Formats: C-alpha cells, structure tokens, sequence
C-alpha cells in the first residue's frame, strides 16, 4: 500500500459521496487526499488483496464479517480513548470485538421493527399474545393482522429468541461453538407460538418476503416486521404506516439480531493512526455524519449525540430501541451452519414435517455440523473439476495424495479433500468465491452466494 | 431468410474477404447481393438457427458434421450434372454423399504429410521400420527423429490404418456399423510398432500437439505428422523444411483420414437454385477459388483444373498423395464414439496401462457405444443446476418426473434423463453447448468443448 | 445330458403332485416308460439354468406368464395339439399359451380374483363399485368397514383400473405392441381416481397390504375383501361365513382381473418330445387325470371344458371362471415386469397424494416399457466391494468388464454399463441373478431381492 | 450367569482339553464345577453377550482386543498383590493395562524371530546391513537370502521401528495419539533400507506369507521371518531349521511386535473371587501351565518359573529374546487406523508408487483418520439395506432424522450417519459383526 494517503473502502449502496466530502474537509486541515472507492463483491475481494499485504486502507462493511478477517490477523487493533468510548452507545463495541480485542469502529446500528397500517389498525399490540384475537377481528374485512417472511430465520428468530433462545454463548469475549440456544425451553415456547399461529390460520406457512411486502404494501395486512430497508417502497405506496417496538412474548422482549455497520482499519496498512484520526475527530462526529446521512441516510448511528438529532424520527428511535433488546449477531464464521440448521427447523415446524421438539433437537445438533456445507460446495462445482478446485483453494498435494492413497471412490474423495482443506484453513475469506474465477466457473460462483 | 440475396456462413481461419470478392462480381452478373459473415460455433449455431427454419443460405464447413445435419434433413439435396461432377476428384464426391443422397460441394482436401527438416535430415524415410536406426543416429546428437501427437488418435490412426486397419466397414456407399476394424491383425500390428517405438525409447507416451509442434519448429527433432494447418507457423519459425508422403509400413502406404471442406446449403432456403448457381458458376471455377485462395490458401483443392496449378508447390501436391492414400472420414454420428474408444485404446496401449491386444479389444466393443458420452456431460454441469439443464435441454416436464418417481438415485436419474431425452432428439445438433451459455455457464461450455 | 426314453415332470410344490404322479404311473401301466414327478423349490428359476445346458426335465409345469420369456430363449418346444383336441378346452385359455403365434404349452388350470363377502354381515354383495361408500358408511357406525384388499400390490387394483378402458399392452395379430399402453387413457383415470377417492373419504386406508386385508376379513371385521383361490383354505379355517361372487361393476362395465393360466411346457432339448404330448394330451388332460389330481389339492378352474361343469357346481369356482371370462389374460412377455413397476408406483404414489391421479398414470405410461429401474435395483443389492466377484459369477467375459472400465470412469455409471451390456448378450429373465448370489454366500441379498417380485 | 460355577471360554486353536484338567483338579480342591467351551468366534460374542450382563466368568484372548472391552467397562479390574505379580515378566503387566487399571492375567508371549535354514547357512547373520552382500553369493546356487511377507506391515514393522519408529507415544498408562511415529528419520531409515533390497532385486515386493512360506519350505530361500504359528508346517517340510533373534539394524534390535494370550474376568461375573483363585493359585503355575503346554504348545509363557524350564528349546528362548527386544502392540481401538496407513504406505514405497518420505509423511497423517474405515463399511453393506443396518446398530431415530433433515444425497447420508454413531459409541465390541447377522447377512459379516 502507498503511505501518506487514505483509501476508502464502502459499499455502493452506502452514501458514498458524502463520505468522500469529509475527506475533503479532512484534506484541507492535514493535506492528506482522500480517495473513496465502491466495488464490487467489496467483503469478498478485501480479504483476498489484504492477505498480500495490499488493499485499502479503511473497509467499511456489516460486523459480522469482521470476525473471519480478524482471524486470520486482516484487522488493526484499534485502540480508542476511553472518553471517546462513551461517545458511542456501549452494545455497538460488544459487535466489533473479537477475542477481547477492538477491531473496527461502529457507525450505523440496524434491526427488525414491527411496521403497521395506521388505517386498518392506530394502536399495534405490544405482546404477540394479542394478535390471534386481533386477526380474527380483521378477517371479517378481508384483512389479515400480521403477515412477514416465515422463509428465513432472520425475520422469525426475534420471537424464538425472545423466552431465551440464543445461537451461541458469549462470556470471555467468545462464542461458545459447542453451546447452542435453540433447543431450550424458550426457544420452543417461541417456535411452538409460531407454530400455533400457522395451525390457527391467523398466518400461512408460504408466506415469503414478497408476499409479504405485498400484502402490506398493498392494505391487505394490518401489520408486517421488516427493516429500514423496505421503508422506501412504503412510501410509494399508499399506505400511511408507522414503525414501532416488536411485541412481547410472555413479557419479555423480541430479540432481533442486530448488525452494525463497522469501519475496519488494514492491518497491512503504513497509515494506522492516520486513518484513526479520520474516523474519530472527522467522521464519528455529528457534522460528518450528517453529510453521510444525506446522501443516504445510515437509519440509526451508534454516535449517541447524532442519534438523538435522528431519533427525532419515531421510526429510527424505534429501530434503535429494537437493536437495544435485540441480539448481537455473532461474527463468527460457524452462523453459516447455524443458519441452515435453523431454517430447515422453522421450514419444518410450519409445515407439519417435525414436531416443534424433533425440529429444535435437530437443528441444536446441526448447527455445529458442517457436512452440509461441504456437500453444497462439491455440487456446485462440476465433478470434472473437482481436484483442480482444491488445488486452486491451496491444499496442498501432499493432502491430496494422502487422501487418493486410501480413500477409493471419487466424491469420497474429494469430501475427505475438502474437509482436511476447511481444517487448515478457517472461513470466510472468500477463498472458494476467488478459485472459481482463476477456472473460469463465475456462473458456478454467482450462483454458490444464492 | 430472406429471398432474393445469399447469406453464407464460413470461418474465420478461412479466407471470407476474397469470398466476398466472389460474391462481389456474381452480384454485378446478377443483382443479387451476397453477404459473407463468419460468425464463431457456427457449427453449433447452424443447426440451432436452421431448425427453426433460419440461419444462412450456404455453410461451409468439415464435411463430418454435415452427416449430422443431414441426419435432421437440414440440408438441401443437390443433383449436380454429371458434366460438373467430373470437374472434381471423385472421391471428393463420397465424403458429401449420405444415405445415398449429396448434401453438399467438395471445395478443399486436407490430410497429415511427413514434415521433415531437410537440414538434420536430407533424405527422409520411406518406411515407418527405418526410423527406429535413425533415432538412434540422432539421439548421439541431442536430437530426435520423429515427434507428433500421441494424445489424439487422429494423428496415430495413419499407421494402424496402414495394415489394415479400419473404422467402419465402407460397402456400396452406406457405413455397416456392426462391423469394426479396429481388432484386426493389421491395427494390432501397427499399434504393437507404435508401443513398441515406445518401449525404445524412440518416443515419449506424453507428448501432445504443443509439446511436438514446438519441437519441430525450434529444431530439436528431424520429422512431425502434421496437416497443412501448421505450415504457416513453420513459416515464421526459422526451420527449413519439407513436405512429403507418410512413411509405409509394411509395405503398405499410411492411411490419414480425410477431412473435406465443403459447402452445403440450408434445407429451409429459399434461394436454393440461386445458391447453386453461385457454387457451381462462380466459386467452384479457377477464377473463384484463386479469389479464396489469396485471401488464405486452402491447401489442396477438389477441383481437378485449379488443383492441378496448384501442386507446382510440392506441399500441395504431397497433401493430395497423402489423402488419395488414405481414406474418406465417415460422416455419421457414431464416429464419436469410435474415436473415444480409439483415443482409449492408445492413450492406455503408449502408457502401459493395456497391452494392445486388450486395448484394441476394447475399442472394438466400445466402438458403437455411446454411452461413454453421456456421463462425460453429467461430470461437467454442477449438480446443482441438473434440473435447470435438461429443462433447458428442451426435456419436458413429464418425462423429468416420470424419472424421478421410479430411479431412486441422484446419478441413475441423470442418466436416465439424457438417454431418454437423446432418444428423441439426435446428435449433433449443438443443443448441450446452447443450453449451457444460455444459463451462463459458458465455462462449463468450453470446458466440454475441450 | 438328460436321459431318453423316459420321463421327468417339475410341479411346484402346493400342486397336487402325488395325484399328478399316478396317472404319471398309469400313463406308465400302457407305455412301460416311468414318469418321475419332482418338486423342487424355486423349481421355476432352476429350470431355465439347466435347460440352457440341455438338461431338465422334460415337462415343467407353471404359470403362462414365466412361458413367454423361455420360449423366446428357445427353451420350449412348439406344441403341436391337433383341432379336435384343442377344442377340447376354453378358447381364450390357448392365448395364454401362444408365443409369436405358435402354441408353446398346454393349459390346465384358470385363475382370477373374485369378490368374497362375509354371509352374515351382508346378505346381497353389491353388484356395482359406485355402491360401496354408502354402504361402507352404513357399517362404520358397527364399527366395521365395508371392503379391503391389498393397496399395495396392483394386481389387485388393476380389475378396478382396466373396467372403464385400461389395458397393459394392447393385443393384436400373435404380439403385444409395446408401444401401445393403455395406463393413461379416460378409463384407468377413471377407474384410479375412484380407488384414490374411496381413500381420501376414509372408506379404506392407503396402507392397507395383504396381511392386513386378509386378517381383517377372515376376523369378520371387515364385510368384503378381493382375492383369488389360494385364500379360500384360510377363510375355511376361521369362522368367517363367505361367498365368492363376480366382481363389482365400474360404470356399468366388468372389472377386468388378470387371468393367470398353469400350462405344461415341453424341454426344447428333450428327446421324448412325442413321449411328452402323449402323456399331456391323452393321459393328463382328460377327465380322470385332472380328477386325480383335483383330489390331492384343488387346480380350482380348470381348462378343459367337461371337468370344468363338474367343478363349477361350486359356486365358488363359477365365480372364478365368470371373473375370468370377464377379464384379460396376463401378457407372457418380459416388459410385463417393467409395467408392473411403474404401474405399482403409480397406484402407490396416487394413494398416498405423493402424485395426482394424472401425473401417476402419466408416469407409468412413460415407464411402462422401460427396464432401467430394475438393473439400479440389482446394483443396490449387492454390495458394492463384491461387485466384480458377482458379474464374473453371472458370466459376464473378462472383456467386456474390462472394456467398460476403461471407458466410464465413475463407479455407478460402470456397474449398470456392465448390466446393460449383460443383458444384451443374455435376455431376460432365467433368474441368473438370484442363483449367481446363492453361489457367493450372498442368499440375504438374493431373498432381500426376490423380496420384490 | 450362574454362581457357584466358572464357565471359561477359550479358542479352539488353544489346549483346551489340558485347561478343563487344570479346572478338575480345581473342582476336586474346592467343589466348584469349572466347564471350558470353544465357541466360534467368541472374540465377538463376548463383547455382545457381556454388555447383557450374560457370557463366561473367564475370556482367553489376545491382549490387543481387551482394551477395546476394557472402554465399554465388560472387564472386572485386578489387584494381584505384588508378590504374585514379581513371578511373571514385568513387561507382560503393562499388556492387560488400560488407564492405569490391570483388566486380565498374563499367559503367553508371541513374537516374530529370524528362521534360518542350517544347510544352506550355518550362523545367521546378526545384521540387517550383511543381507544385501550374503543374497548375491546364494543367488550363485539359485537360492536366495530372506523371503517374507511384505504384504502386511505387521512383518516389516519390526525394521522399520528399530532406529526409531512407534506407533503411538506410551507415556505412563495411556497412548498419546496426537503423537504418531512413522515419520521419523528412523522410520524413513528403516523403511528405506527394506526398499532398498528391493530395487537391488535381493527381494520382490510381491512377496507374500504363502509364498514366502513356500519358498522356505521348499529349500530355495536361507532366511524368512515368521512366528511359532508357522513352525509345525516348517516340521512337516523336510528343511532342518533354527530358530533365532531377528537381526539389528543401525546397530539396534528389530522391535516386532508381541501379543499376549490373556485371561479376563467378565464385569458382570458373581464369581470373580473364585476366577481369581482359580488363576492365581491353580492355571498360572508350573503344574498347571504344562496340563494345557501338552495338549497344544503355548509357545513362550509369562511365567517366569515355567518359561526359563521351556527355554531350553532355543527355538523358544528366542522367541522371548525378539518379544523383550520388541514392544508391546497397543491395546486401544486407533491401531486399526494405524495398521490401514502403514499397510498402504509399506506397499506404495515397495512398488514405487511412492518416495519413501511420501509414503510416511501420507501414512502419518491418515494414521488419526478413521474416514476410509467408514467408507469401507458402506461398501460391504448393500445399500438398500443401509438404514436398516444403521438402525440395527444402535443409532437413534432422533440422530437419523437430523441427518435426513439436512443432507441431501443418499452416500453423504449413511455416511453421516455412521460417523456420528462411531463418534457416539466406541470400537469394538462386535457390534457391526453383530447387526449384520441378525439381518441375515452373513456374506456380509464374514467378509468384512
């Protein structure tokens, strides 16, 4: 990397030219220029530059990906005064921290609402028990109380987690992998409400996030649970909506998981407090981030003095206050397995194939299993392929022939080929995403993010 | 199509710019505009483009893949006079001949030739057993006397021909196809000298096309077998070089295949008589073939007036030896499988992995199976995108789940799948390559190409 | 090697082979040449190993169905009965024992699935299929169910299935047409989409099998079940009062049972071929013959006409023959075997609601002439790490294994090569299969593989 | 069981008819009635009926399987005061030692030694390094120098562990097994010199134990290497042979391998009291020990008293000497992952598949994977009989259904499946030889 400068790396939906403005209100008080870049696949080609030793020096990306990077030594540690700590709200630090060591900064906090028609409904419940007589009120309007996707865990994890479900335990500045919160009593309490619901037709297990969004946008349903992501076609819509705290369940409050947008300095970077000095005093401050949020609002900010300007807003106080009871997701590589596991269990519950208890006792096992995710890769990949793949993903040949010496058919093979790989080398630098390029398989890439 | 004007497809390694200037002055006798365009996979595309009744007027091309099309009707039948025909060699006329039927104009002949250094070696050999001497005069001086490609049988099949040797047996123009020549003393006897070559050290199992190429062309070895597709690359390099017949071997000359470049005309053309007035009046005359010729020499040609100006060039006219020599390339589909077998068959005799007399066993049952082919595909297409592929394919959803119901396993489905889906549809009409891009997976396209 | 001027007879064991033996015995009291009776176990898959050989017996006595696949081997010899004697017997039995238009056995038994019902739970059988919901409601207040057989097998559907227009293959000239199936036309979907609604208004289960079925009505919990002769000595045992009577109607038409004919073959490779058409036509296939042997076990409905008036004094066994007028005679070629597995997953997967009505019958249209499903079977059968020792074991040459290793690289994709190219060489079916397992120690997987068919 | 009653189960290769006499002169003493029985294949009964709570009181068998009983607790601990302990080599002890525990008594020791033909050599060679110079003036007179097995590593182990080569690390009472020693540069020295033979045609890598076998019996070869099973047919060959220790290497002893016969006492006996009085004080004896010696040969016993009065055949003095010299084969159920690498890795440096430092450094690795053994067990089971089979084991119907919820293809199923079922339940108590017969198939059993 060149030294005396910053580089910038930012999503490009992110509102990249207000952040590059601050870079120029930062060039003119040290003459150092600022230069602001959006790429693409930007998680995914960050950590394959930066294992050289190259890249940018600022990465800005969602702080579940920075645990994987700060793994293999990608990320500085940052090292921010205790006063500046309080200018920030405390959980956003607990996001950004990786075996007890800070690692980014925090910047903008995102969480699941309940979003709900004002027309059909001026008061939404605060407890998930209300909504089955509330539904059967509205159905004899040809309206439904509550529609949202029940196709992915994400949107149905805030009502599971809630009576004390949990994806892995966090004490010491670590997550547990081999404790796993999905099959306590909690966590069937949620799921078996869920359920209910689906078995009492006041929901349909079909339901996915555009018959969802829809419905709501559309006036059918009362009420849906979304980000500040869909907010914009809301408003295209004729719908006058507000966003407000997720409802109880058995007094306690729905949990979402929260993610936080973070701001990682290189570890491979000559400029590390050069570029600090940029986030702390230049941006992390509330003049540069409202340039940000102008150009694209970030929703809320883990900066206590810009949130409570932007909280002004119901709907960002509501976000915030969500993040607040809500859970940190964890950035650690095995929430991929957790995700699987999960999501063949709702899939399975809504549907009648397991009961809630076989569905949660399956899904406590698999999560920390990661066979699945194996045998997903090799059939992405065209089996004439196979041995050139891990060869390109670095195992080296001496593995390879340890493993042809005694295992004899070929897909054996190559799981035994690729489990061994996935034991030196941890996930997720975007490893198996950078060797189907070098073959010339992007459809096979393209398609293995799906 | 449209009527009135002639599109002609060719390729681009072919000479399309002096094309055009023949098809410049037919429009200036006649009004009718003639466009040349020389798309890429037109062999692939033709038969896509001509089942739906579009595509060019005339094709050029090999005439092995035109058995293909004509299997499919997607070629015109033409009925020259017996004056033309007498015009070009005769043979010429069997290689566009199918099911008793011409489907298409001879225009170039194209076979192997000895390539010989005449600065390491003055005199060349007449006789594949002189040459074993002759390496042995030569390795005392670094070098070698005789590199070519031992990868593909097409190169290796002029000697296991010579003695008798045969693909399908050629009766009263019509291939028996339950009779193989493969198994034969005279292919075992070529195949054993080859092996044998082999065994001292005469020549290595592992040389390719590139590998011999480079050899001749930067001197290391004496001799190559090569086609006159390569002599423009010897141009450049610093050897000088000659041109001559294959050694024989036991007497007997070397039988190369020979491959036809030929035009056909699309069955579902509207300018048919306009197309055959342009060959058989413009192009196929001295005047219209020296036009092609000084855009890229075509080598040697079929019609007798101009062929016999151009073998003044000694080149020339040993490439016409050499194909007289030989025999015509059977146009009908289950040449794929013959040539899998065989390149199995000397790939596994060169190595050791088979004696000859088990290799050429097994060429000989496997000679009319094609089944081979089928699984190469399902190794190429990610598991993943299967039901995608044969749904693209053209394969009917009854049919996919009439598989599935009864074949339990994922692989016997796969296969089950493509033989009945050949069943309807023959090869080749490039419909495997076309479903492939069409789901962006061209690097699995390419990759079966290879 | 077998033995001249002498005879050999195979009969399976639940025939009346000490019967069969004595006018074998009496045939002997005329000719001075003796007739040995044997009843070896799996006697229908040891025949065709030793008569590839040219050895046997010389009579085998089977189902017509397991004729056609060794006449088209060679391993039986045209028959040659004269117009008077074949006159003798029910025209439509000599179509079960045809083969390419040459007559390759003598017929001596019918049977056909009938209609039983429990006497004391219903006095009148219904006469129709569109009557048994109303009924079955009306004993399911008593706790009781109206009708049940076995869903699991399709031979016992197929009445139901072919009454509106199903058919397996269509007949004409001396061949079934293979391309010509009718599992998929208006009337099977009628007739299946009945059976599946008789399901989902839970007037029967689709789990019911044969156990089930035949202990449910032998216990009188249920008033009517389908089923041929061979369950006539159970129902005798229990208490159960039953009548045997046609099937019911469909839409005004017959339910249409497969009709399954015992014939007696001659060994194509036996030189008392005469000696063999002397005892059958002259000897056996009389009135005498066929009682000795009635009186041992019953033949149930016979072939040749003037016993067969005798016999259907029992009501039982005119119900029998009157189904089998009714009904069709059982293919004799081997795609039969490849049409009963699609049409099993058909009726199976319709049941269930794992397919529609019109998906499943589609399926088995498709299916119906296709044998691949059975070869991926025999693949799961035995164990992949004795692959090798059990095609070297079934005759497959050294050649044609190693031609096919060469060529398909992947481990599955070789062993159904090696089967498909095995069966090319060698038609199907001697039961080559079941003995090449017993000779490897191999009989749990040789069972776990008869287990299905 | 019943009380009162010592049942003993020993295998029929074993003097059984000696033992029942030891155990009459027991019922004389005591009044205890003591049957001894034969069954087949008790090796994998045992285990099966002893987690019932049912079997023998007494199991005889070879140390190695222990320790696999001795983790599923079937075998009652021991206690032989010291004074018992001192009269049997030491050694002997820490073969029926699991976890610090003693779980049977030590009969008989069992190693591999040098047999050498006297004619066509008088003194042996004491060197691994001379062979290679005595094959080429025998090879003079068409003989040859040294034949044995290199088909199973257990015959070429011995060289390949004299300069430095182990399985796993002993430390006091367990067997580290994140610590395996196969490539070391002892082991490459030892390996290297046995390839080494080869490519200098003293030896051919096809060799196995009939042939080599044959080859001794028949005169043509000087040398092989083999164990006390192998002396009755060497009697019947007209070869007049000795029998001596195995020679050094780099100066250091040959380390084959020693299996100890043992006795253990089933966990579930009321009779373990009467099992120890019956050993101690009746079988492991000079009196007792030659009762089962002359119905069939022990070979070399742990008896210190008894074994220096049988040592006075050469043969079986040096028998002891290679098992004192060698050590003792390891207990625990990884040796089966152990024996698979080194198998592959002996055969791959033999035929030049692989270098000597490839094939160690693959063996290395794949000694601590149980993959292919899993794979294997697929491949002798037919698959449409795999869920029956995992069922039958003894997995769980929850454990099955988490796999079917999530895995996808049938191969990657019942491969999950078995790995999470050994990684539940522990090797080997004949459970896979157990489930296979009560489905009926026995080709299946046997050949696997």
């Amino acid at each position: 990397i060149e030294e005396g400068k910053l580089v910038i790396w930012i999503n490009g939906d992110k509102g990249y030219n207000g952040l590059a403005e601050v870079g120029k209100k930062f060039e003119k008080d040290t003459g150092i220029k600022v230069t602001v870049e959006h790429p693409d696949k930007l998680e995914e080609k960050f950590p394959q530059v930066a294992a050289t030793g190259d890249g940018p020096d600022i990465i800005f990306w969602a702080h579940d990906r920075f645990g994987g990077y700060a793994q293999s030594g990608l990320l500085a540690e940052i090292t921010p005064a205790a006063a500046f700590q309080d200018k920030l709200y405390p959980f956003t630090w607990d996001a950004v921290r990786y075996n007890g060591k800070l690692i980014a900064y925090p910047i903008a906090v995102e969480a699941l609402s309940l979003i709900y028609n004002k027309d059909l409904l001026p008061n939404p419940p605060k407890t998930w028990e209300e909504i089955p007589a509330l539904d059967k009120e509205l159905k004899a309007k040809g309206k439904s109380a509550l529609m949202f996707n029940l196709q992915e865990p994400y949107f149905t994890w805030p009502l599971i987690a809630a009576d004390g479900g949990y994806a892995f335990k966090y004490a010491a500045g670590k997550y547990d992998i081999k404790d796993v919160g999905v099959d306590n009593a909690g966590a069937k309490a949620g799921l078996t409400f869920l359920v209910d619901l689906i078995k009492n037709k006041h929901m349909n297990a079909d339901t996915d996030y555009s018959i969802a969004e829809a419905a709501f946008n559309k006036g059918e349903t009362a009420m849906t649970i979304n980000g500040p992501w869909a907010w914009s076609n809301i408003d295209t819509s004729a719908v006058n909506y507000g966003v407000t705290v997720l409802p109880t369940f058995k007094g306690q409050p729905s949990k979402p998981f929260v993610g936080v947008l973070s701001a990682g300095i290189n570890a491979a970077s000559p400029n590390k407090e050069l570029a600090k000095e940029f986030l702390e005093n230049y941006l992390l401050t509330d003049e540069g981030l409202e340039a940000v949020n102008k150009d694209k609002p970030l929703g809320a900010v883990a900066l206590k003095s810009y949130e409570e300007e932007l909280a002004k807003d119901p709907r960002i106080a509501a976000t915030m206050e969500n993040a607040q009871k809500g859970e940190i997701m964890p950035n650690i590589p095995q929430m991929s397995a957790f995700w699987y596991a999960v999501r063949t269990a709702v899939i399975n519950a809504a549907s009648g194939r397991q009961t809630v208890d076989a569905a949660l006792a399956a899904a406590q096992t698999n999560a920390a299993r990661a066979a699945a995710q194996l045998y997903d890769v090799m059939d992405a990949v065209p089996a004439r392929r196979w041995k050139e793949f891990v060869r390109t993903l670095g195992l080296r040949e001496a593995e390879i022939e340890a493993v042809e010496v005694e295992i004899g058919r070929f897909r054996d093979q190559q799981y035994e080929m690729l489990k061994r790989w996935r034991q030196q080398q941890p996930a997720g630098l975007g490893a198996i995403y950078a060797a189907l390029e070098r073959m010339g398989l992007e459809g096979c890439a393209e398609d293995l993010r799906s």
